[PDB]
């Protein structure tokens, strides 16, 4: 294995795991056969077990921080010499930690690989991700010290988004790595090109309803759009209210909007996840393996 | 040479403005020579010109929800000034669209039966300008009827900013595949089910004896509730023989469904590569448009 | 006597390749022909007739009193009246002719119900019809269902029409391959699904308005379209037993609509495309047959 | 020679009842003689003797399904038998319903020792035994409950009547499109709900505990309301309003619109979309198990005699 694990200065797998999102064939040179087993035993070797032992880690973190949170009570607020206070404050002290531990490691991350600025929102979504729940917490933990009430949102934007930040333990399975990296990929083309069309097309029949509507509750510009999304959840009133004239021209925008919009752009979304599900299977493998050689290369690193 | 530009005649104006009777109108344009200087000019100036009118487009359409949004008919303060300018410039914007679609159905004199087929965007830019003008003659006779043709100009001027997608190529695409649906699946796949549920609701009407779903409207209206996620199976207890009332409901639901799927399988029975001919072919027409409009 | 387009046309289900012989370059061209000189234009005219017919039995049954009932001498009620009679002479055409099609082409009990669907349908709007006219003269109510069925079949089977146009023929050649195919499995497994669970859920329920089976099924069907409630009872024991059967019951319907609008398409994204095309082109053959043979 | 009739060690048999690792267990089968051989004994007595098994058990669950649903409501079991027509019905409906229950018992235990299975892959396959078994546990148990006074009999009696009726679809088999429909329904419930339920429950559970921390308190103070709110949407039934007892209405509003567009507009669309390809991708491999299926049952029938 001359130049292709250990070179310490430039081998293979360091030059062709962490090039970055601008080499043209990033995907297909992991397939030899040789470098798909060296990658496949060093796994088995060591690093399923590591990654198994991470995963537990963080689901237990996590769980600590659920339940520090689930429990809260102008703070910041008094120890009460109680079972119950010591095991809250001993789980928000965790958390910190946690939050604290995510921040320097996204330090290290952009300090070791240095991206050059421009990819740097182009690939590596979970260490961004990551960094920006660790953010989340360290704002939560500087307003709490400051005696604000929005720590709440800021911790439980930090809970929310790091729930959901389990998708990355997802790889090391072929099966759920690959639906993690289907997910991914349909989130960034489909849910974008319709997000945006329809986006338009609410903000437009929003508009001419609330501009059509004299007064009451839905004059407001935000009261029109929530009744005109609603919509599209399958929960359409229809006739959220009767303050203006001319039904009819009320009726008919109303139509218009949801012949527009439920029927024909959520069929159109439908349709273009089943086109790239048929595409982008052999894609979305090749990402996965690549996803589960840089976590190889990764904890190699980390000894 | 005689292609880009003769002054006579060249191979890309005619093949840009061939009526929708050609057969091959977009293949043709992967010619080598003629894709190559189509991106040559795009990317020289029609990509600045074109970025340059979509914000001019939007901040224009900005200003005019600002206007119509703020109505105090007809009709000292700076939001008073500001509220009447918006109302001045909407109208002059309504003129000038007027103008360019008159000017294009002039020039390209369609055939009155392609000329729906094609000029799909011109269509809907001059609609969006007569309903603007209808508002206008509404509002200086002393008549209401002005919100309902400003709030239809209005719609309609947001939903087209689907046109300046061209400029972009998937966000082209994507709105080159809903036109497809609209100008083809659309009408043909809307009939079946309007006269389902037409049908339908006379059945249920006609069953009911008497209530606030007595007329054909309110009966419609509520079959329609459950193509939207909101089917009530109640709405009418005055009535007797409850057993054909709910078994006519079931009919009507589970077939609803099955149009709806067939309307599936049959569309999901796309183009993708004549999609991205048709994008290009669009992109080529705004670049010629640019060009002669200078 | 023998013609090969007559024969082939009104040939049995038996016969394997029905869609694939209407291609023959000369039996093509001449059925093109046909229809593009005659059949088009009394096709035409046979659906604007069909249609005013129906518009006049929707005006009639809209406007119905609340049998018989005495004529007031006024001129919007002989207008009434006279829908009415029109209405009957239709469906006494349309009965006249189902019972010479049975007569004549003597289906043979195999595949009677899998062919010839557009002309049970209409036999069956009529046999709708006649009885009701025969519960209103008896001095009966039930006729107003009997009407409204016979409507509903009317509004619906205007779809035979749609043939003589590629797209909507086609379109309507796969409704009625879907309904005879595909939902047919589907609702068996979902009628099974349904029915178990709302025992299941009636039998926890003590008492109550929806301690009944139907209530009870009614209320686990409002979930299939996007109404359910989750919560519709509460006088009863064992909550999580309840919440247990409700959330097995959402996601197994789930899986079972899925299912269904994934496998059909899975099944026939191909055959659609050409099979349904051919089936087009034998229905509008069958079309031309008829009219020519009513001259 | 020695294919079905060996008595020793025969091939049909082995194959059929082989282990999963079998690499081609189903398209074996299909080879010619061995395909025709299926085709006459089913068409021979299969058909008909599982036919009249298919009628004897819709009979019997018609039967526990009236006795259950006309059960007395009185409390503290057992209840003491009043004498009526109806009663007596009712009674030996549920006597006859307790006597299936142990039949399917009994047929579980018998299939389980008589095949002495690998008992690693006895849940990967024969899904239905176990499911019959527990269908029967389910019932014996309702009865212990009922003689031991309590109130519990009631729930695995609904357990069992749901599984049952549920159970139906064994019988699918003996018929090309239902049978085929039951295996695609059964490989789509193990892949691609299974990948969507892992992720579907992390994003549930995740944005039901942020917005349960949220609220303050109230009616949605338990993580459990909130759970229910949020899957409400999933269904097509969501509010986006439910609750109004909390602070910082803009952060409420934006953790539910994620939730709706990360679940709702996305996942079940993925859903869609995956259940497509899986079902383009494996149809033929489902004609070859719902084949193995019925040889699987042509042989314990003749193995019933
Ligand atoms: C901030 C907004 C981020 C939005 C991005 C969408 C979310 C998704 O990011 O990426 C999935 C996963 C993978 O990322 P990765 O960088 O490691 O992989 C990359 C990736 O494959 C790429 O092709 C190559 O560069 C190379 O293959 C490899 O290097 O990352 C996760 O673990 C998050 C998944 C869980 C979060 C999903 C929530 C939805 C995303 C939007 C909301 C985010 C906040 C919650
Ligand atoms: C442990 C629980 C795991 C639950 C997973 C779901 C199992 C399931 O669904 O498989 C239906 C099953 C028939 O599989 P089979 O055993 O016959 O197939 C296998 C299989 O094909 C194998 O590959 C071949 O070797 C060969 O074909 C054969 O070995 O049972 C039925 O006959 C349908 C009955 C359908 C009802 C069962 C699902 C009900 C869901 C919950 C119901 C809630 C009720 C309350
Ligand atoms: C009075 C009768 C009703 C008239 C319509 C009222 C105005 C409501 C909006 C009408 C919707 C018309 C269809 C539409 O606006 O979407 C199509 C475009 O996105 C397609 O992109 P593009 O314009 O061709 O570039
Ligand atoms: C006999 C039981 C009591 C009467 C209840 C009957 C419920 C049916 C209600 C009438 C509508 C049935 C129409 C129907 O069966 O679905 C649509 C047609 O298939 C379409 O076929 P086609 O296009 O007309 O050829
Ligand atoms: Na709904
Ligand atoms: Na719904």
């Amino acid at each position: 294995l001359s130049c292709i694990d250990t070179c310490e200065k430039n081998s293979v797998l360091e030059v062709i795991a962490y090039s970055s999102s601008e080499t043209p064939n990033r995907h297909d040179m992991l397939l030899v056969e040789p470098l798909n087993r060296l990658l496949q035993d060093k796994w088995d070797r060591f690093v399923k077990r590591i990654f198994y032992f991470n995963f537990f880690v963080y689901c237990l973190y996590m769980i600590i921080f659920t339940a520090a949170a689930y429990y809260r009570p102008l703070p910041p607020y008094k120890l009460k010499n109680t079972v119950g206070d010591y095991f809250r404050v001993t789980g928000e002290i965790l958390s910190v930690s946690g939050g604290v531990y995510f921040f320097f490691r996204g330090i290290q991350y952009f300090l070791q690989r240095r991206p050059s600025l421009k990819s740097l929102f182009v690939d590596s979504y979970s260490e961004i991700l990551f960094f920006v729940q660790s953010l989340f917490m360290l704002v939560s933990v500087v307003l709490y010290f400051s005696q604000r009430k929005e720590y709440v949102a800021s911790m439980v934007f930090s809970l929310a988004m790091g729930w959901t930040n389990m998708l990355y333990y997802t790889r090391g399975f072929q099966q759920m790595g690959i639906y993690a990296v289907m997910i991914e990929k349909m989130i960034l083309r489909d849910l974008c090109r319709f997000m945006f069309v329809y986006l338009v097309f609410l903000f437009g029949f929003s508009t001419a309803v609330v501009t059509l509507i004299e007064d009451g509750k839905y004059n407001s510009l935000y009261s029109t759009c929530l009744e005109l999304f609603k919509f599209t959840i399958g929960m359409g009133d229809l006739e959220f209210t009767e303050n203006y004239d001319f039904k009819a021209v009320f009726i008919i925008l109303l139509l218009a909007y949801v012949i527009l919009t439920y029927i024909l752009l959520l069929n159109m979304l439908i349709a273009l996840m089943g086109e790239t599900v048929n595409k982008i299977a052999q894609e979305s493998k090749n990402i996965w393996k690549l996803q589960r050689a840089i976590t190889i290369l990764d904890t190699e690193k980390s000894f």
